[PDB]
């Protein structure tokens, strides 16, 4: 059994920014959902190994998750709040596409975007 690598969180001749906005995405929303009870299972790459789930790369073609994007806010990056915003979307719908309705890791994923979605909610206007 066998991961792929794992996203990019480095790339030197990407070009990118701090705005207020990728700020209030580390400050904000990052550090509300990763200390929240449900948010070990999205703190890093999912691990088809670990989890004996050998179809999930099959299905899920653009993986994401939390580690990742904390990477990526830690290291800078991003260009824009667009492509950070689309991280979480993808790691939700990710889970939702690969998973049943009613799952535990479903119920996990929908209380984790709730608070996304009130936070993003109140993103600012960029400085
Ligand atoms: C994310 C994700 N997307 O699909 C699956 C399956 C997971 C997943 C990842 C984990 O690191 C651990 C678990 C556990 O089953 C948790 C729910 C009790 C699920």
């Amino acid at each position: 059994s066998m991961n792929p690598p794992p996203p990019e969180t480095s790339n030197p001749n990407k070009p990118k920014r701090q705005t207020n906005q990728l700020q209030y995405l580390l400050r904000v929303v990052l550090k509300t959902l990763w200390k929240h009870q449900f948010a070990w299972p999205f703190q890093q790459p999912v691990d088809a190994v670990k989890l004996n789930l050998p179809d999930y790369y099959k299905i899920i073609k653009t993986p994401m998750d939390m580690g990742t994007i904390k990477k990526r806010l830690e290291n800078n990056y991003y260009w824009n709040a667009q492509e950070c915003i689309q991280d979480f979307n993808t790691m939700f719908t990710n889970c939702y596409i690969y998973n049943k309705p009613g799952d535990d890791i479903v119920l996990m994923a929908e209380a984790l975007e709730k608070l996304f979605l009130q936070k993003i909610n109140e993103l600012p206007t960029e400085e």
